[PDB]
């Protein structure tokens, strides 16, 4: 299967999202030859903070219709739970419980899986995939040790796979997607790193994360937490990751890009050097925006002369650097 080349939207990732998806977001990506996209969602759309098996099945026709969408245009499907019962990285709802330890979480966790398998049970993998959980954190053996992320992965797996043997699975690299898994050695799976390396790039001023003593933006020779990144630090670290393949296992980027408050030149620079070796090591990507800060459309940046785009704003030049690799 081809290369997957494309962007995560956003409309359920919030327990704020209404999962109204934009038919035209899958039209203009089609038109511009991407054919990927990820979702991430928030289980809080359908399940209860309280009662984390509660599952409000009509909210599934909006991923039906996002599902439908990307066999018309031909864009592959990921689907993610960016939170689950007991785990998110987003900090907008505080899990009371911890899904790497809490029995029931788990328990809740690969019920939800199991609906989901259920429901898409009969669409191929070439248009659907399932990405567990999304950005597991650093192994800790007081939150998450290797061995219990490794068990609970294997353990909802093969769950999905007795509904649905041939589902294609994506699994988040530990180190919220940075670390590749070694012990995950399952078929017909794929390991998703990042492309936010480094953050004084890509997260200068984002207010979701501890920014606040980030140095200015420049690259070569960006700052992530202490240490300085080139072109040359990149490409070994994704040397790394696709040493997976020696064991069979395909490796993507399943999100990418940079924040909104960094200078054009800064980030369409490090952009084209890190999608560079993406190329050549046939890597495959997701632009963590397709509209918004992260994205090619309406991303704000105060530094662009957009583009009119059916009444949006589109950064061309992003865009033409994205469609080049």
């Amino acid at each position: 299967i081809p290369r997957w080349r494309g962007f995560n939207l956003l409309e359920a990732f919030s327990i704020k999202s209404t999962g109204n998806f934009k038919e035209e977001d899958f039209l203009w990506m089609a038109q511009w030859d991407f054919n990927f996209v990820r979702i991430p969602m928030c289980h809080l759309l359908w399940s209860d903070r309280g009662n984390p098996f509660i599952i409000r099945e009509d909210f599934f026709e909006k991923i039906d219709r996002v599902i439908f969408w990307g066999e018309k245009y031909g864009i592959h499907i990921c689907i993610s739970l960016h939170r689950a019962p007991g785990y998110s990285v987003n900090k907008e709802v505080e899990e009371k419980t911890n899904l790497w330890k809490d029995e029931t979480a788990q328990e809740a966790f690969i019920h939800h899986w199991s609906f989901i398998a259920r429901r898409y049970k009969g669409i191929s993998s070439t248009h659907l995939s399932f990405n567990l959980i999304n950005e597991p954190p650093f192994p800790d053996p007081q939150i998450m040790s290797v061995e219990d992320h490794n068990s609970l992965i294997k353990r909802t797996i093969t769950e999905i796979r007795k509904i649905d043997p041939e589902r294609l699975i994506i699994i988040d690299g530990l180190g919220y997607g940075n670390i590749p898994v070694d012990d995950l050695t399952i078929e017909n799976t794929v390991q998703s790193c990042r492309g936010y390396i480094p953050f004084s790039v890509t997260h200068y001023k984002a207010e979701w994360v501890d920014s606040k003593d980030f140095p200015v933006p420049e690259w070569p020779n960006g700052w992530h937490f202490g240490e300085y990144w080139n072109r040359e630090k990149l490409l070994e670290h994704y040397l790394t990751w696709i040493k997976l393949r020696q064991k069979g296992i395909e490796v993507f980027c399943g999100e990418m890009g940079a924040y909104n408050k960094t200078p054009h030149d800064v980030v369409l620079k490090w952009l084209e050097d890190l999608l560079e070796i993406f190329k050549t090591l046939n890597i495959g990507f997701a632009l963590w925006n397709f509209r918004g800060p992260f994205g090619i459309l309406d991303s704000e940046r105060k530094d662009v002369e957009y583009e009119e785009w059916y009444g949006h704003k589109l950064d061309r030049k992003m865009l033409e650097l994205l469609r080049k690799y």
